[PDB]
């Protein structure tokens, strides 16, 4: 009961730093290029290993240069590799990352490369008795609620004390997805999701969306400069203010760097009014940086 | 390896990694995209010339700065599946090794380019004074650092004042980016390259004006070289006469990317394999024009 594990994706970023966002059928230089190891839950990760909590990563990866690349990187950070589900089949994805030096805006163009998704059976081979939480980055749903549903298993034949905490993310506007609501104590929405949703702010979000999710969970929604919100049984809507940077230069993986910070500070047995403030304060200090260095 | 004397072609210039998105419509800032497809590809004018130099069946080698990393080794690898001899790469302790971003609109064409940052240091006088010439037979330079590049031609020029005339290395340059740093390389070279592109920023509106317009530019018994797409290509040498070529247009244009490489590492090959001007001239046409209807450059021979 000592790791928190991130179940999503691994991408390797290959990020060029603009001072102005190119406009189409343009030719502008970058300031600068560095390769940097992605996907939601892989940055989670990199977070949870800066904040000091052991973690481990649970993703598809196929071999290859590319592959060692992300592998070093998360062995660099001290993320247990030993649940990565390697395949026969596909390359691994990259993306091409455009952040804008002058606001921080990050512009993902994605190359998903039909590498199969951790499935339930995959799911089903991992012992889960050193984990004390466990994420899951939503992607292949149907999947998903079957990994999701063995946790809660587990959990039935566990005491309190001994009881594995989940947590969930919606970060893409795909209807597969929400399904994922009914499962997890901690449901993280994104702000591009609520407003897909027809929600024009956090408080609005949950209170829409709070009867989506299951008895007792907690939804949370962060909402860029407007800070985040969370609404809990309890039925009290809880605010934080964002801490910005007097510079924002970078928001890849900031979301990330919030939901993680989250995740970390309740797994701490802090309270979600705290857990949400430390949240906005670490993610806060990641726009203000290029990368993850220096946000702790 | 033992690379015997006189027998490679040498290029010196530019290896980027191209990293080419294909997508539906151009992203919008702050989004997170999926693009239909995507392509890591070897570029620069140099590098692309090498490539085509090993597929003519021409030893070659590529001279160019590159820092160890990820980017290099693939850059290498790729260099290698080229069968190009990379023994000559100015590695480099401080910068990036270039790389580029493009972006294709799948709907208009529209191509939007994030090009390299400028963190790498180019190829110095000091690093090509330690390269032993005599394995070259021809050095080919693109256009870049030209004080620089400059010190290089003086090099080879004073190498080939104590060489026999069948151990002379000849040398060719390429002016292909309109920076007036670059139009002193006019003065250097057996054979001269001057862009489309270059020729238009001068005023030039046809290669006849161009090479009319820029023949008092060059050294003395030098061929001055341009290629004007659909148009073809001229030359034009000492003797005066104008010379020409048309170009040999594929059925379909399919990608016309590194097709200007093509033409000027063909024109090469033909002049140091002894073909005279006009049947070099009309060569680069033919494989620069079979290359158009070819996406990359298999099946260009
Ligand atoms: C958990 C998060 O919601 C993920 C995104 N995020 C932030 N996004 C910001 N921007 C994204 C884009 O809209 C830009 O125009 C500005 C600006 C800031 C801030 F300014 F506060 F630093 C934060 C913070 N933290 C926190
Ligand atoms: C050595 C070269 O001059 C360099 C470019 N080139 C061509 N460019 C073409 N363009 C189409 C458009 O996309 C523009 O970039 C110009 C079309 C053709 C042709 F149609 F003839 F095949 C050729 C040929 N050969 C040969």
């Amino acid at each position: 009961g000592s790791q928190i594990l991130c179940v999503g994706l691994v991408v390797l970023d290959v990020i060029s730093l603009v001072d102005k966002y190119p406009k189409e059928d343009s030719e502008i230089r970058c300031l600068s290029q560095r390769w940097q190891r992605g996907g939601n839950a892989s940055n989670s990760c990199t977070v949870l290993s800066l904040l000091g909590a052991p973690c481990a990563f649970m993703g598809s990866m196929a071999p290859g240069h590319v592959a060692d690349f992300l592998v070093a990187d998360f062995r660099r950070r001290g993320v247990d590799v030993s649940q990565v589900a390697w395949q026969s089949k596909g390359d691994t994805p990259s993306s091409c990352c455009i952040i804008n030096n002058s606001n921080g805006n990050r512009t993902i163009v994605l190359h998903d490369t039909s590498l199969p998704d951790v499935s339930a059976t995959d799911f089903e081979k991992v012992d889960l008795t050193q984990f004390k939480w466990i994420h899951i980055e939503g992607r292949n749903a149907s999947e998903q609620v079957k990994m999701l549903q063995r946790i809660d298993a587990h959990n039935t034949r566990q005491p309190p004390e001994q009881k594995i905490r989940v947590s969930v993310e919606v970060e893409k506007p795909r209807e597969e997805l929400f399904q994922l609501f009914g499962y997890g104590d901690v449901v993280f929405v994104s702000k591009d999701v609520a407003k897909h949703l027809g929600f024009q702010s956090a408080e609005e979000a949950l209170r829409g969306l709070y009867g989506r999710v299951r008895k007792g969970a907690v939804l949370v929604c962060a909402w860029a400069e407007e800070g985040a919100d969370a609404l809990g049984p309890d039925g009290k809507l809880l605010h934080s203010d964002a801490f910005p940077p007097p510079r924002v230069v970078d928001t890849l993986g900031a979301g990330d760097t919030f939901n993680a910070s989250v995740i970390f500070s309740l797994s701490q047995g802090r309270s979600v009014q705290e857990a949400l403030r430390f949240g906005c304060q670490v993610a806060g200090k990641k726009c203000g940086l290029q990368g993850f260095d220096g946000i702790v």
